[PDB]
């Protein structure tokens, strides 16, 4: 059981040391797609790149690339796609990946500006009467509400497909409170986030994947996944105290490289987990 494996590495300080454990444990697969030159102005970082298996393909002729990965937790039967913070030239092929994966909900982990620099394009409409037209991939974006809140904001949002006139409902589920430097020092209002975020049916089987971001969309992307797949394996399982995060968060790094990038976000995933499953038992 993870409870005791927490105290042992706490009590011990090797959390550096399971991480870089991780670390050299973790898959590598081709990243082709993602180094070709035309596609250098789609990636926020050059060393984070979506694997050529797993990557979302924009339904564009011209080029098809987005940095997204489908991560698939076969058992716990939950998708996720994870992503960087779109770009300002990118903002066109993140709403088009919504609109062509289905999705009802994107999950936001930071805020526009961090550490004094941009982290992620205004992707959002910040008025209901000033809506965002994308010419390149033809979609139109409306503020519907907001709802702002201590820790998050949600926001109903409409996307409209200008080709075809369909409206889709897409939920914006914002969490503003996660430092700039570290980890929440409680897990309390992340976990009450994820519960959120499934209270929505944003994470349910009738819709395609949520869309998680940050960033570089590993970091804190990675945190939220693997807390949400850990505490519904433990529903489901006959015995709960099976579930190795460990494990799970390398079955994940086969869909996306890098994903928790600290041996802090560790051991935050481990305390959002060990404090969800009281909430689950
Ligand atoms: C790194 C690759 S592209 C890029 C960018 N595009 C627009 C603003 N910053 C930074």
């Amino acid at each position: 059981e993870m409870e005791k494996e927490f105290e042992q590495i706490d009590k011990s300080g090797s959390w550096a040391a399971i991480y870089q454990d991780i670390r050299h444990e973790a898959s590598d697969f081709p990243s082709r797609v993602a180094k070709l030159p035309k596609n250098k102005n789609r990636n926020r970082y050059r060393d984070v790149s979506p694997f050529d298996h797993s990557r979302i393909k924009l339904h564009q002729e011209d080029n098809d690339y987005i940095n997204a990965s489908l991560i698939k937790m076969e058992e716990a039967q939950r998708s996720y796609i994870l992503t960087q913070g779109p770009l300002p030239n990118t903002v066109g092929h993140f709403w088009e990946m919504v609109w062509e994966q289905k999705s009802r909900g994107v999950v936001m982990l930071n805020r526009v500006m961090e550490k004094g620099s941009l982290k992620c394009a205004q992707y959002w409409p910040q008025k209901e009467e000033k809506e965002m037209i994308f010419e390149d991939t033809n979609l139109k974006l409306t503020l519907i509400s907001e709802d702002i809140k201590s820790y998050y904001t949600v926001r109903q949002l409409e996307l409209e497909n200008l080709t075809t006139q369909e409206t889709r409902e897409i939920l914006h589920f914002h969490y503003t409170t996660w430092p700039d430097f570290g980890v929440p020092e409680s897990p309390a209002s992340f976990l009450n986030f994820l519960f959120k975020v499934r209270e929505s049916g944003s994470l349910s089987p009738e819709h395609g994947p949520v869309v998680v971001h940050c960033s570089a969309g590993i970091g804190r992307s990675g945190t939220f996944c693997l807390a949400d797949t850990c505490l519904l394996l433990m529903d489901k399982r006959k015995d709960p105290s099976s579930v190795d995060i460990k494990k799970v968060l390398l079955e994940m790094r086969k869909f996306r490289m890098g994903l928790i990038q600290t041996a802090d976000q560790l051991r935050f995933s481990y305390l959002a987990v060990i404090e969800g499953a009281k909430f689950i038992m």
